[PDB]
C-alpha cells in the first residue's frame, strides 16, 4: 500500500504570504509543472501502481510537485527556505532510489537545472 501523503493543509501551523513565496509559485513551480518532463513529478509516487513494493521502504520523506502546488496556493508555508527545501527533497529522493542514468534520474536533472536557474534570482524579500 501507499503511505498517506505529505500534510498540505494545517490551520494550526502559521503561515504567510511573502514575495519569495509568489515568485516560487508564479516563476519556479510554473516553470517546472509545464516542462515535458514534469508528468513523473506531479503527484506522490503511486508505489502499487509503478510496482516499486520497496520505494516507501527506502524513501522516509516523500515530495512531489503536486504537494508543492497544494501548498503553495493553500498558502501552507512560513517561509521561502521550507519550499525550497520540498524542491530539494523531491530531487534527492529520485537520485537516492533510482539506478544512475535512468530515464526518471535524467528527467529530475533537467527539472532541478531550471530549478537552480530560477532560485538564483530569488527576489530580495519585501
Ligand atoms: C519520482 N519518481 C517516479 C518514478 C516512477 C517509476 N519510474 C522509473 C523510471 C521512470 C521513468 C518515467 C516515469 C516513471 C518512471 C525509470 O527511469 N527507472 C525506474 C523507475 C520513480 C521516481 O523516483
Amino acid at each position: 500500500s501507499n503511505p498517506p501523503p505529505p500534510e498540505t493543509s494545517n490551520p494550526n501551523k502559521p503561515k504567510r504570504q511573502t514575495n519569495q513565496l509568489q515568485y516560487l509559485l508564479r516563476v519556479v513551480l510554473k516553470t517546472l509543472w509545464k516542462h515535458q518532463f514534469a508528468w513523473p513529478f506531479q503527484q506522490p509516487v503511486d508505489a502499487v501502481k509503478l510496482n516499486l513494493p520497496d520505494y516507501y521502504k527506502i524513501i522516509k520523506t516523500p515530495m512531489d510537485m503536486g504537494t508543492i502546488k497544494k501548498r503553495l496556493e493553500n498558502n501552507y508555508y512560513w517561509n521561502a527556505q521550507e519550499c525550497i527545501q520540498d524542491f530539494n527533497t523531491m530531487f534527492t529522493n529520485c537520485y537516492i532510489y533510482n539506478k544512475p542514468g535512468d530515464d526518471i534520474v535524467l528527467m529530475a536533472e533537467a527539472l532541478e537545472k531550471l530549478f537552480l536557474q530560477k532560485i538564483n534570482e530569488l527576489p530580495t524579500e519585501e
